[PDB]
């Protein structure tokens, strides 16, 4: 009863660490949708 | 003896997920170099 205490304590701890990676992988998403975005504004001007 | 290597288990993978969160805040920081440097050429190509 006292290694399946920390066993639990460190199994909050790795459950919600993925929950900060994947709102910050979210980040990494949308980024790169505004960079493409940009690059063909700018594919689009250049030209002009 | 199976919570003891199971303790591991969750061990390994919460240094694991953590090092890929290094990678991926740095690639954060990179897709951010990668956006402030395009910007600017969108204001300057827009003002030339």
């Amino acid at each position: 009863a006292a290694t399946e205490k920390i066993a639990k304590q460190l199994q909050h701890q790795v459950n919600e660490i993925q929950g900060k990676l994947d709102e910050a992988n979210r980040t990494l998403n949308d980024f790169d949708s505004a960079k493409k975005k940009l690059s063909i504004e700018n594919s689009d001007l250049l030209r002009q």
